[PDB]
């Protein structure tokens, strides 16, 4: 009674194909509960989940296509600019998902590509070193905290010159909030350590070598929290940037119909519910109940209007323009060094 909306013609064509090839940036052990639940709904589809770096998904999909090859049926990546680039250059199958009827216009590239998540950039901190009542929830507050000599060497954030997703998050921050400029000069004052990888930043927070990290995903934070009780999460109340992992179907899928079923599943309440609950990835669908959900995010930040979703839109391709990147990175490098 929670099966996704399904074209019966699409289900029947997927019975015949019997195969689904995914290229995904989402760790298989996060995706596993979705793949297993999907296989239980459509036990007649054999799935090949390829768990890849976001740059590799792009480089690989572009070669197989250009060499004329059988490539993925479905592409699922947190690299929003690369997905929106492919989907706006002839790589995407147009499909109107029946589970996406209430997606906002800024969560879908028309019928080319869909948001599957709404993941906040948050603050994480080590409760042994910073109590919750002293962790500020505004950029101005963080900039003040980072003047304190006890915080020198105790801050982590992204290196937006080595992490594509860190670029996207810090750039959205810089474009939307003037107080980001104050904060970035404070990263400089505090000698912030910059990380290309969430894992290496968290390791240092958990050890107490950093006390606080800025701009990492809520989904990852919650996942680490489940096993690490010293890990605190604070949500920004002056304004929160959110990432949307983007899914689209290969225009040239050998199994377009199996990809349609999987895409519909990912967007369905059943799939988004299971994602929130098992993977602790923050859902896109507003009707999901639990901690990793739009409703929970909106209450934590003090209202929906305090979340700026990075849109599933060609507008974000300005992030790939050399002069646009340059202005941000020159401000960034002057501020944090
Ligand atoms: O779930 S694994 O077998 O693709
Ligand atoms: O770029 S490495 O840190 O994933
Ligand atoms: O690439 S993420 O793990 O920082
Ligand atoms: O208190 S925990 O949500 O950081």
């Amino acid at each position: 009674q929670s099966r996704p909306a399904s074209d019966p013609q699409v289900v029947e064509a997927a019975r015949k194909e019997g195969r689904l090839i995914i290229y995904s940036s989402t760790d298989q052990s996060s995706a596993q509960a979705l793949l297993d639940d999907f296989r239980k709904l459509y036990p007649f589809i054999q799935i090949e989940y390829n768990d890849l770096g976001t740059q590799a998904i792009y480089d690989r999909f572009v070669s197989e296509t250009a060499a004329g090859a059988s490539s993925a049926d479905l592409l699922w990546s947190s690299a929003m600019e690369l997905q929106v680039k492919l989907a706006s250059e002839g790589y995407a199958l147009p499909y109107d998902s029946p589970e996406a009827k209430n997606w906002p216009a800024n969560a879908r590239l028309g019928n080319l590509a869909y948001s599957t998540t709404l993941e906040p950039a948050v603050v994480v901190y080590n409760k042994r070193f910073l109590k919750p009542e002293e962790v500020p929830t505004t950029r101005e507050g963080l900039a003040r905290l980072l003047q304190e000599p006890r915080m020198r060497g105790r801050v982590a954030t992204w290196d937006p010159e080595r992490a594509a997703v860190g670029f996207t998050i810090l750039k959205a921050d810089y474009d939307r909030f003037p107080a980001f400029q104050e904060l970035a000069r404070a990263f400089g004052k505090a000698q912030a350590a910059l990380y290309s990888s969430t894992g290496a930043a968290f390791e240092k927070v958990i050890s107490g070598e950093h006390y606080l990290a800025y701009g990492f995903f809520g989904s990852y934070a919650l996942l680490r929290q489940r096993t690490v009780k010293d890990l605190g999460i604070a949500y920004l109340t002056d304004g929160t940037v959110a990432i949307q992992r983007v899914a689209f179907i290969n225009k040239r899928a050998a199994h377009p119909n199996a990809a349609k079923l999987f895409l519909d599943y990912l967007l369905s309440l059943r799939g988004q519910n299971l994602m929130a609950y098992t993977a602790l990835i923050f859902a896109r669908r507003e009707t999901v109940v639990g901690e990793a959900t739009p409703q929970a995010l909106y209450k934590a930040v003090g209202g929906k209007d305090k979340v700026y979703a990075i849109p599933v839109s060609t507008e974000i391709l300005k992030n790939l323009d050399p002069a646009e990147r340059m202005r941000f990175l020159t401000f960034w490098r002057q501020a944090v060094r």
